[PDB]
């Protein structure tokens, strides 16, 4: 039960870590806060912790606690809802190729697994992530809610908690994953035997040759924050990220769009961020991010 | 003419540096931006610059240009007004013991001189200063508008541009400079032969034994952002700063206050910041900042 052992510790780990944060009074974030790493150990019969069929014996670390309560707050995630969704309702597994990929019962939170490299990375990129939120409210970047580590019998599973663009609340008729490149960028046979498959660039150019149409006001805004997100991402030497796009042929938090003659609710966000600088040229990530926006404006079309 | 040589270069230096920034389109700040140092050289007869009786021959460096346009913007300093006030109206000198202390004609900007140490410092503390603005709008900290350096015949005069709490627009009947300490913290004989002298702690405790009274709403707010500013300052290992307080016995941007029976417009802000970590204990700055607020609540009184 590699999984059930993890599944429980994560729920038990967060209840404590975040629960006990909520007794302390809130106070602004300082630079020092991004580097903190608070831990706590979870024995079977520890008074101040709890025992468990899950909690056989382990330690639970949470990175940058105070930054993440900020980030949650700024995302509008009331902590009661956070730790209800995660720790109180049986979260559910999901195949997606040692790394796991869990999801909340309410399907508003993804819990991914991440390698030591990709995790320490994220950690270093918190201050830019902060500088981003506070300057670009409509940022299509991933919404990171938390970063933790379940150290288990001499092995560390580190995990990231984040939003889940396309939640299941509103149905998705179409899903595209887009990089602005082309090579082997079709869907696998397996993938198109799904119900609402996630197509890719080449698929999009033959299946949606007419673009996805937007009114000048909505397009302007989108162009604007693509450009901005791309400038950030570029700054961090990041690449191989894609624009996940949920089409809904109609809390409609989407944009006003049109097919080749019909009303739409698109739903989009940038994904697969944590990958940068470990042999690409010094001007590669720039090229990648130009290609990106320039292409997302044969994807999202105007007038 | 050590001074007139500086006075002109500063005006000529900023016009160019900031003027030419305004042709480029605005774009968000990134962490990389805090470390940039842009320069430009000012010969007598340089086409793309200008000549000058002031500009005999010098180089002009501006630190973190893009962060400072952000900070200006956030302070509501329209750049046309910035470089009119500074570069277009004859700024005026001021004794205040090689360091000079200029002021704008309109008296809305102080131009101080700073040593290599205190300047590089400020530079390192920009990201926290950013994290502060964006989290505490009513921050009693200094408003840094710009940081530059006039390299002159093989010597660097570095200078800081900032707000000027008590401007002369509204008259100041009383001025206090307060640290929450006491030792040799009286006014010099010279100082009290001024018109509107800047008294200090001991003076304040005998001259204002009745506090400075505030209504629960206004006091709450003040307490709150003292506490917060002090937490920031503490974080940066900073001390020997004071609360400059302008009393006006009545664009009234002050707070509602009362004397021992009369209406008031107080005007306050934290000053003398750039001094930290260069032999004080690891918990000294904390002690300094506790003393501070705890004392500023025998200075600013409630109910």
């Amino acid at each position: 039960t590699t999984s059930s052992a993890l599944k429980g510790a994560i729920q038990l780990g967060i209840t404590h870590s975040v629960g006990s944060l909520s007794q302390k009074p809130e106070r602004d974030v300082l630079m020092q806060d991004f580097e903190v790493v608070e831990s706590i150990f979870f024995p079977s019969q520890g008074s101040s912790s709890t025992p468990g069929h899950h909690h056989g014996d382990f330690k639970f670390k949470t990175y940058a606690p105070i930054a993440f309560r900020y980030f949650r707050e700024m995302f509008g995630i009331r902590p009661d809802d956070y730790l209800y969704s995660l720790c109180n309702e049986p979260l559910i597994e999901l195949s997606n190729p040692g790394s796991l990929f869990y999801v909340s019962s309410d399907d508003e939170f993804i819990i991914k697994t991440v390698q030591h490299k990709e995790a320490e990375f994220l950690q270093t990129l918190l201050p830019g992530y902060f500088m981003n939120l506070n300057q670009n409210m409509r940022t299509l970047l991933p919404k990171f809610y938390g970063l933790y580590c379940v150290q288990a019998d001499g092995k560390n599973i580190r995990i990231v908690v984040m939003n889940n663009l396309l939640p299941r609340a509103v149905p998705m008729h179409l899903k595209f994953d887009l990089k602005g490149s082309t090579y082997k960028r079709r869907a696998s046979p397996k993938e198109r035997s799904k119900g609402v498959p996630t197509y890719k660039d080449l698929d999009f150019m033959q299946d949606m040759p007419e673009g996805i149409l937007l009114e000048n006001d909505h397009y302007t805004a989108l162009s604007r924050t693509m450009q901005r997100d791309c400038r950030v991402l570029q700054s961090f030497k990041i690449m191989d990220y894609s624009l996940l796009v949920g089409i809904h042929i109609l809390m409609g938090g989407i944009p006003a769009f049109n097919s080749k003659g019909e009303r739409l609710l698109v739903f989009i966000g940038i994904i697969d961020i944590l990958q940068s600088y470990r042999t690409v040229s010094v001007h590669r990530p720039s090229f990648y991010a130009d290609r990106f926006q320039k292409f997302m404006c044969s994807t999202v079309f105007r007038k």
